[PDB]
């Protein structure tokens, strides 16, 4: 399990809640 705003992991949470890239 894991929930960090609701990504896949790594993607980050931009200022419109799409699970972006962190790279």
């Amino acid at each position: 399990e894991n929930f960090n705003g609701g990504c896949l992991a790594g993607y980050m949470r931009t200022a419109d809640g799409r699970c972006k890239p962190t790279f």
